[PDB]
C-alpha cells in the first residue's frame, strides 16, 4: 500500500509560462482538472463550469435588472441565430417596446485549436433588443459593456479597455461595435474579450421591423445585440496563471480553501484531524467552502503542490507547532506569503485575505496591461514594441483602406483592435503613423488571437 | 381579440396548439414545427433550474459540460482509481441547435454518478426521484406517481429504472414526467469503470443517471389549461398580478400606481396594464390568456371605498379588499392557488386511476378515459399480449405504466388478472403518449 512523498515533475507544469507559453497553457489547462479530452472537442469539467456557473449568475441577475428576458431560440445558420425574421410578429406599437431577449447557448464543432481561446467549441450568452429610437438603444449597449466590465474585473480579476472597433474590424451589420479588449503580455496578443453592437435600422429595414409610435407615425425599431463566450474563462487563465498551475480568483472557485495536516507520529494524529475539523466547520458554518484533505497516502507536500496545480486561492496548514500554539499557517496562491493564525482570527483573516488575493490579482494584472501599452507617433517606432511583445497606441486617420495595408506590411500581423472610449489629447498638427493626413483619434494596433 | 376556439374536452390537441400560441409560450419558425422558447415558456424552466440546481448541490452533484454517454463513461475510469475518487456526481443543463442549412425538447437536464456501492447508488437514485417530484408538485402544481419501470418498458442498459407519471384526465393519457435509473455495475463491466476499495480490493463502481425535459412544462400547460387559456402555478408566472383600471381617469391611476408600488416593494411583480385604447373587458381576456394568476380591478367606487377587487384566475371567484390589505390577501391568494391547482389536479387523478382485479374490468376503464391498477405476475411476455388484446378491443394499447412504489395491500391468494398465475404486486397500465 504506496505511500507518495513527491509529487513527480511530470504531473506537474514542465514548462515555463515566459519561455513555452502555449505548451504551458495545454499543461494548465488539463493538468489543473479543468478540461479533459474525449480523443480535439474537449469536456469542461466541473472546475471550468463552475467558473461560468458564476458569471452567468451575476450575468443573469444584473441584465433581469435592466428588464432582458432570458428564451430559447435553437435554428441557427451560418454562427448566429434565426431570430429577426420574427420580430414583426411580436412588435406592432410603441407598448410593445423595448423588446429584451438573451440566451445562454452551447455549441460544438470539429476544432479548427487553442481550447476556451480558438476552438469552435463554447458557451456563451447573446443578447438582442429591439428600442424605439437610437438614444435608448446607445444607451443600453453601453450599460452592456459596462456589465462586461464588471464581469472580467469583479469576477475574473480581469482588466479590459473599452473601445469602438475600426470600420474592417465591426461586424457588417453594425452601425459601431463596441468591444472589451483584454492583453495578454507573456506573449503580446490582445483578445477580444466581449462586444456590444448598436446595429440602428438595418434589419428593420430587411424584415419590416416598424412600430406605430406615441404620435401614431410609424417608425423603424433601433437595435442592438451583445455577446461574451467561455473565451473568458482561456483570458483568465493565461492573465494569472503562473509556473505552479492554475490561479482562481476566489470568486470563481468552488473551494476558497485547502486544509492541510502535517504528522508523522500516530501519536499526534487525533489531535490534529480534530482541529483540522475545527477549522473546516468554522469556515463552512460561515458560507465559506472548502477541503480539508486528510488522504493518508500522501504526505503534506504532495498535498500543497496537487492543491497549487488546482488554483485553490488559500491553503491552511496544521502541524503540531500548531496545536501548541493554538495558531495554523495560512498561506495564499498568488504570492506564496505565510502567515501565522491564531484559530479564533482564522475566520476572519481567511474572509479578508480572500479580498487582498482578489485585488492583488487584478492590480498585478492591471500594472502589466498599463505597461503593454507603448504610445507611438510614427511607424519606426511600432516593430520595436511589436517585437517586446507590446501593443501600440497611435494616433490614425482611420481610413478603412490603411487596416489592410497595415496587417500587410507588418501571425506576425498587427491590427486595429479598438479606438479607446478614453483617449489622450491629440496634439493640434499630428499626422497619422501610418497615412499621414492629420490623425483622427488614437487607436491600439496590436498582435492578435 | 380571438381567444381560445376549441375546448380542451372536445379537441383536446387543437386546443392545446392555440393555448401555446396565444399565451405566447412559443412561436412555431415554419411547418418543420420547430419552435422558439418565448420568455413565457423560458420563465417555467428558469425556474426549475434554479430549484433543481440548488437540490443537486446539497447532493454534491457538480455541473459540467460533455459536448454530445459513451463520451462519458469511456471517460470515467480516467478520474476513477481508488474509494477516495467517490462518489463521482455530474449533471449537466443541454440545449439544442438546429442548423438551418446543414444535415442534423430544445432543453433538458440529465445526470450521471458513480458510487462505491448498491446501496449508495439507489438512495441516490430515490432521492433524484423525490426531487422530480417536488419539481412537478411545488412549482407546477402537478401531481406525479413514483413507481418502477416493468422489464420491458425501463431503459435496457438499468438494472432497474424508476419513474414518475403523471395522467392527463382530459384525454386519458399517461405521460413519463422523469426518470432515475439505477445502472448497477452494467456500463462499469463494459468500460472497465473500477476502483480499489477500502480493503485494496478491485470493485465495479455502481452508477445512477437521471434526467427531466421541458416536457413538464407542456404536462403543466395539459394538466391547468382551461378554455380560456394558460394557467400558471404562481411559482412559474413572472407577473403575479395584472393591475386594471376601470373608467376620474386621474385619481384612478395613481391609485393603481399606488398598488403597483406595494406588491413590488414587497418583490412581488406585477403589471399594470394603464392603454387607454383597449376596454377593461380587452384587457381581462388579453391577461387570462397568459396565464397570470392574480388580476386586480380598480374603478370608482373602490376610490370611495378605499377598496378594490382581487380575481383569482384558477375559478374566476372576485373578493372586494381594503387597500391596506392588498399586501396580505394577495400573498395569501397566490399560496391558495397554487394548493387549489394542486388539489384538484390530485382529485383528477385518483379518480383516473380503477382498481381491478380481473382483465374483463379493464376495457370498461379504458374507455371511460382511465388508468387501471392491476395485480400482475410481471412477466415481461405478457407485456406484449395485453398491449395486442387491449389494442384488439379497442377496435389503443394500454402497456404498463409503473409498479407504484406505493402499494395497496395484496391478499395472499390473488391470481395476476392476464396470466393469472399468483399475482405479485400492482401494476399501473394505461394509455400512454
Ligand atoms: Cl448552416
Ligand atoms: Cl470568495
Ligand atoms: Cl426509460
Amino acid at each position: 500500500a504506496h505511500h507518495h512523498h513527491h509529487h513527480s515533475n511530470i504531473l506537474g507544469i514542465t514548462s515555463k509560462k515566459i519561455e513555452n507559453f502555449s505548451d504551458w497553457y495545454t499543461q494548465v489547462i488539463v493538468k489543473s482538472e479543468l478540461i479533459e479530452y474525449y480523443d480535439g472537442c474537449y469536456i469542461l469539467r466541473p472546475a471550468a463550469y463552475y467558473i461560468w456557473e458564476c458569471v452567468q449568475a451575476f450575468f443573469n441577475k444584473e441584465i433581469k435588472k435592466l428588464n432582458v428576458e432570458n428564451s430559447y431560440f435553437p435554428l441557427f445558420v451560418t454562427s448566429e441565430t434565426i431570430m429577426y425574421s420574427v420580430f414583426p410578429k411580436w412588435i406592432r406599437s410603441y407598448r410593445d417596446l423595448p423588446l429584451k431577449l438573451n440566451q445562454w447557448n452551447t455549441v460544438v464543432r470539429w476544432e479548427f485549436p487553442t481550447p476556451f481561446i480558438r476552438t469552435r467549441e463554447f458557451l456563451w450568452q447573446e443578447g438582442h433588443t429591439a428600442h424605439k429610437n437610437e438614444e435608448e438603444a446607445v444607451k443600453l449597449v453601453f450599460d452592456i459593456l459596462d456589465l462586461y466590465r464588471r464581469w472580467y474585473e469583479e469576477y475574473l480579476a480581469v482588466p479590459i479597455i473599452k473601445g469602438i472597433k475600426s470600420e474592417g474590424e465591426k461586424f457588417g451589420g453594425a452601425n459601431f461595435t463596441s468591444t472589451a479588449e483584454a492583453f495578454i503580455s507573456e506573449n503580446g496578443r490582445a483578445i477580444q474579450a466581449a462586444t456590444s453592437h448598436y446595429l440602428g435600422t438595418n434589419f428593420a429595414k430587411m424584415f419590416k421591423i416598424e412600430f406605430e409610435d406615441e404620435n401614431e407615425v410609424k417608425q423603424y425599431v433601433h437595435q442592438t445585440s451583445w455577446g461574451c463566450t467561455t473565451r473568458s474563462i482561456g483570458i483568465m487563465i493565461m492573465t494569472h496563471g503562473d509556473d505552479k498551475g492554475l490561479v482562481l480568483p476566489p470568486n470563481v472557485s468552488k473551494y476558497k480553501v485547502v486544509i492541510v495536516p502535517i504528522f508523522y507520529k500516530t501519536t499526534d494524529e487525533n489531535a490534529i484531524h480534530s482541529y483540522c475539523k475545527d477549522i473546516e466547520k468554522i469556515l463552512k458554518n460561515a458560507q465559506i467552502n472548502c477541503v480539508y484533505d486528510d488522504r493518508a497516502s500522501y504526505s503534506p507536500g504532495y498535498k500543497f503542490n496537487h492543491w497549487e496545480l488546482r488554483g485553490i486561492p488559500i491553503r491552511i496548514e496544521v502541524g503540531p507547532k500548531d496545536l501548541q500554539n493554538n495558531s495554523c499557517v495560512i498561506v495564499r496562491r498568488d504570492n506564496n506569503e505565510k502567515c501565522n493564525v491564531k484559530k479564533e482570527s482564522v475566520l476572519l483573516e481567511t474572509q479578508q485575505m480572500l479580498v487582498d488575493i482578489h485585488k492583488n490579482l487584478f492590480l498585478k494584472a492591471k500594472k502589466k496591461l498599463d505597461d503593454s501599452i507603448v504610445q507611438v507617433t510614427s511607424f519606426s517606432e511600432v516593430m520595436n514594441a511589436l517585437n517586446k511583445k507590446k501593443m501600440v497606441l497611435a494616433p490614425w486617420c482611420e481610413d478603412i483602406a490603411t487596416e489592410e495595408e497595415i496587417k500587410k506590411e507588418t501571425s506576425g500581423a498587427m491590427k486595429p483592435l479598438c479606438i479607446p472610449l478614453d483617449q489622450p489629447p491629440m496634439p493640434p498638427n499630428m499626422k497619422c503613423f501610418w497615412s499621414g493626413k492629420p490623425a483622427k483619434r488614437w487607436c491600439l494596433f496590436g498582435r492578435s488571437y
